[PDB]
């Protein structure tokens, strides 16, 4: 046969461009799973994949007219599609795929076979990812402190541990997690490690997603959530006052099945996985809209009992209510949060609690005993 | 005359090709019958049908501007339309089409009569669809529960059984059935099962995507008037809707009565159910109530009398 | 000259493809006069006929790129245009034309030169259209009890007649017959006979609207819009269910099976030629 | 030079192409201006003119791709247009134009410096156009009955008579007589589709606020702020029997009233 | 050496006859007019209109359309920056040149080029009905007389209406709304139809009236760009409000125009050589 | 070897006259300016401009149109990552070059290249009339003095009207909403035109349906908007809505009126006090005006810019 046949046979045998249910090929140039609408990149990996077929089948992809035909009887030999995204225990970064079951770290074409298309936005390196670090007792102390490692502080300490250890998996997680507290005891702390940990796959929303109906208007909120594996619900409003909704039941149900029901913009087709792990963040007493026996199986919770307290008004907070220990917040603390010094070695302690509560299976567990609305079905 | 005459006409003597009265051409490719508008993939089945020419015609569809001459003759050669999705008593299912009078499933070429563009998304297997499997006590006892076979619970159970059977024929069914009761009765379960076992045959709420969807889950005198006829976009659903009050209409008249049915739930795993334990159960459920109760013909006949 | 001339100009020469003033191109496939917006159908018209034409013709209107060249010639040698439905006592069955005036029916080439756009949408045949037939009866009986065929309903039978016998002719009528009476009387059973009747020449609204021959309705203003020749060619007879533009009349299951297509049909035809053979005229 | 240079320097000596201040090449074919936008219609312009060019000109105006080398070559010679429908005193027929000062007609080529792009949509012909025939006077004692020729009825008689006459001059007329159906269905018989809002409005002649409609800008309109009102007090009609006769009374009415200055006094 | 269709479009380009505007829309110079064409781009019409002054073997080629395309693709790839249209203020385009206003010499041909103008009044001009001596400037001198009088008592109104008319011919921006306050045929009409006969086509709702200079809210108004720019004199915060106070069928035959034209020029180059300005 | 025409897309692409952005267009370096169209790619300007570069051969080629889109689209083919835009914060991109606003130092040519700016002021610059004494400077800030008095009453005020000028250079994101409490005829009006006069294309005029409805796609990358819903409020703090450099002034002569005050809004308003326009559109004051807000930047952002918000003057809350 034609030269221009045999060459686009051997850039499929490779494996290099795939295509999906949505009607978009993907191709895989610079080590990453790459693709677009508005213009279809097939011709760029015609030419970068040059340095692997033989002598004459390289010195001929040179012309533009001779790559897209090459282009044409590529997309002619793809007949069926498939799926992406599939894995769920591996965390995507910039140059490859990090394992969890083990902590094995893939990169280039040994991670490829996981067709993953988001990914995390910085490299990584195995000189942070070291078990003992300075900044390793520099974050067991603020975990410790954040969390006394007391028997009282016991259950709440493993629940926020699996909190927020199911942050790294690629799947779907039935649980709206609360964060009861008080300001100044250590959220925005927590939500700033972990969008250093974990960076693109992370999305900070407001308190209209719980307040809302997901059915009609355009729906960013369930765009953007597009395999994002985080959610947080920070900056939640008071309930006590006047013209303040409640927490809508049939959202949550809406936020717990492994395909969230709900359309792109102006788009027609539903197909928007719901990876995330909404996190909540409080101050008050949480009160629903409507309560049923079926729906304290999709809520827990969990409490912060640590007040930081610079000396301005450190002297003011050791008699309040929920507090075992109030500690200091470091001056350039959170300057050093963005500077990105402890976030391997959060990703490391991350990853030891992925392998020590999610190897046999991943499953979050509601406790609506702590919470005290209901009070009348148990 | 010249080759890639007799290649397309070899090619249109296989029916493979067909065009629509929307004015789309459909392929026959990986036995399924796919059909797309931003790109007519005529070319894709050129290119794999190649194999069963003979050598000197396979030896040249190869070249793209040799593929797109067959496509135009091809297309030149096309005059009258076909009609699509003719059979209403057939569930396609994503490797053939299955028969529910008798039963048989066809997988490949003899599941190419019935041009079926929809279905149901997954696959099938025998070995699921057996009669005797231990979980038909395990499906029957929800069955059971959900709706008692007692004499005075006779007429609701029954209603009820052709109200989930009709939603597997294709047609059109003129009913806004109704599922009065109180919440946390198993409507819900329900809404479950009937989605796993029909799959991409149900929606979820809107008149694009109502196109030969065979059953919608959820008051206006009219839209009854509009959900009720062979052509609304066909219209192959079943509108089938759960009410938990006491439910009005807008305006009330004597020929619009025979349009609505109640059903009434008296009798107050998800994770179970969301593995699709029971979907290849609850289908064969489904078929037999369809074979026990709509062989020679389908209808749905509504109930004004319980209705106050 | 060249030969893909010839061809265009021998093509032409069977009157095969016509312009009409809305600017789009007609061309007869199949028994049928075609015309396609989004597409034109003229190279399909060029490969069905090379049948016709001399072997040295035939033998290469089988490039896809020599089927546009003489497309493109034709395109520029039809310079006048045409207009379409000018008979309006003509009747378009899926496969001929049908006369009012006798009855005889034109099947193929025959009707050809009535330039007929739409259709009912069926077929047709004489072996149902015989005058003797039990149907004839069976529907003879349901018009002697809907209308009876009495000395005090003498005007209100003959006036339903007319206005049935109106919606078969193509033209311009003026007249908004009324259907007045009581519910489960006839008229849904008349409605669902007549749909099956003349097809889809019938809708239950000035898009598809256009060209039709029957539009039923189960502002004066109105009733002045719609009674002129253009309102989109109008040719419907409005019912629903400016004194001279207003009429009235006083008053399942084998219905869709169309067992008194054809006899309705013959009734209509009927009362067609019985009413208006020497001028088609309503009388409010 | 080349020969596809040649035929469309011959083609533009014919005066066949104009261009238009509205930017749509107005081609000349059948003895009709005719003009498109959605198609541009020069090709059948030059297919059917080369029975006029010499045989070894005509003999390669028969591929379509040397008919829009030629048509690419004229459209870039035209590069001055041309203004439309100037003359106000001719009224064209679709075979021709008819003078109102003299009652002439011009058929074919003679009708043809006066580019006329509208027309009345009817052929006509000097049978019908006789001044002695019965329906000159089956039409002349309804036009009697209708406005009485007396003494009293007078003065209102000739307002009527130059209210009617002015709807066949193309010029701008700022007036809105105020009026039956008779002589409406007569207008419509004679003028034909000169005779019916802004877009099929356009060089119409007659139609059937007050400064928007009495301004230059086109507008040739004759509608049926106290110098701009005045006020004047079937089957065989649809047959076309006294088209032409009303024809010819109103160019009588025409080159009688309006033959040096046309004008319409409130 | 290269091929001549390089050569044609460089010695093309060094005539300046082809321009690109900020807009994206290339101008090109026919017929002693700057047209400008956005649905189809006339450059082909240039090319073909200009083989005249090429060598022969040059001109004896841009025949062929597929020729004449190759040269527009090398003229668009060989203009980079863009220039800026209608910048001198003092001139006149007429449809068949430039007139100036500071010493009254009309520029027709080639020689008005430099003056890159768009707009045009639409009307032609020739010098026999533009000399000082006539019937004509009697025949409006009178008019203007008694339309407004010659009086010590109707004198500042005399000149405020006098410095209102000449400004209609600056082609800059002009920060006034000057009234015409008086009763009803009185002049005012036929003012402005003397006007619209001496500017014709610069006389007129915000795309139309780019570039114009006469027509018949006050921040945006007195702004030098509104991209439309404005050079209108509008004709019906205190700092820009002033007001003056108070045959057509021969106007119609335009009878005066060049009289009023002549009028006009000496009008303006008597009130508005040093710098012109509107006081309110 | 090769084909020639590979040979010519590489050597073109070795020089980096051309960058593929985040946004899907290329932009391309001609006459000491980056710019970039998207009804047509002008690559082949480029090519066709640079050909004075390479050698003999491959010079004597790039005039056919048709072997001008071989490299064009060769050069696309090659363009596989994209290339951020307008990194540097304190640069001012002038028509023919860029400004540092660290030192002063002016880069003019291709020296002004690695600072990839796409937006500019849209005039010239030169540094005659950048001369810290002449009559100008003088002219001008007399003005300044008159219009803020150097007074140790009106200090606060005088250096935070300052400050909020000196950021008008800035290319960052500044969340702030300063006010501009005072009434007309004061010198607001001069304060506007002085500085649309000398930062030209990067200002802006909105009006004040932004502030009171739920006018963006050109407002990217402007570094100066002009002109109460809560929640435009954190829509015009965010670094991104089009990448948003601008810092927002509203116009106001009344008392101002907040939707719904929280305690979270307090922290992003600020307010300043006020207690020859033919000249200015002479563009006379313009280099002067330049070199004192340039000034005010080198004395009052050396290290890092931030606005602080002072919710104390402003008596609205008046009770948090």
């Amino acid at each position: 046969g034609n030269k221009l046949f045999n060459i686009a046979q051997r850039i499929l045998d490779t494996n290099s461009v795939l295509l999906t249910e949505r009607g978009d090929h993907i191709v895989w140039i610079n080590n990453s799973w790459k693709f677009n609408s508005e213009e279809p990149l097939i011709t760029k990996l015609i030419l970068s994949i040059r340095h692997q077929l033989p002598k004459e089948y390289s010195s001929e992809l040179l012309c533009p007219r001779k790559r897209k035909t090459v282009e044409a009887n590529i997309r002619d030999m793809l007949v069926d599609s498939v799926e992406t995204d599939t894995y769920p225990d591996k965390l995507p970064f910039k140059n490859g795929v990090l394992d969890l079951v083990d902590g094995m770290f893939y990169s280039g074409d040994d991670a490829k076979k996981y067709t993953c298309t988001v990914s995390t936005g910085f490299k990584f390196d195995d000189t942070k990812f070291v078990e003992d670090s300075p900044e390793m007792e520099e974050l067991m102390n603020i975990i410790n402190d954040i969390q006394p490692l007391t028997d009282e502080n016991k259950k709440n300490r493993e629940l926020y541990e699996k909190t927020l250890s199911s942050c790294l998996c690629g799947a779907t997680k039935g649980c709206l997690t609360f964060f009861f507290g008080e300001t100044a005891t250590g959220k925005s702390t927590t939500k700033r490690l972990l969008k250093s940990a974990i960076g693109d796959l992370f999305v900070e929303t407001g308190q209209t997603i719980l307040t809302d109906v997901l059915d009609k208007g355009p729906n960013p909120f369930i765009a953007n959530m597009h395999l994002k594996r985080s959610v947080f619900c920070s900056e939640l409003p008071d309930f006590a006052c006047s013209g303040s909704k409640k927490i809508r039941s049939d959202n949550i149900k809406k936020l717990t099945e492994p395909c969230v029901i709900g359309r792109p913009c102006f788009s027609n087709k539903i197909n928007n996985r719901n990876h995330a792990t909404i996190i909540i963040d409080t101050n008050y007493k949480p009160v629903f809209d409507r309560i049923d026996n079926a729906l304290m199986r999709r809520i827990a919770v969990v409490r912060f009992r640590t007040h930081f307290s610079q000396p301005s008004g450190r002297e003011a907070a050791e008699n309040n209510d929920a507090y075992d220990k109030v500690k200091l917040l470091d001056e350039g603390l959170d300057g050093k949060i963005q500077n990105n010094r402890y976030r391997f070695a959060f990703l490391y302690l991350l990853v030891k609690w992925y392998k020590k509560y999610h190897i046999p299976i991943m499953k979050l567990y509601p406790t609506p005993e702590e919470i005290p609305d209901f009070a009348f079905y148990l």
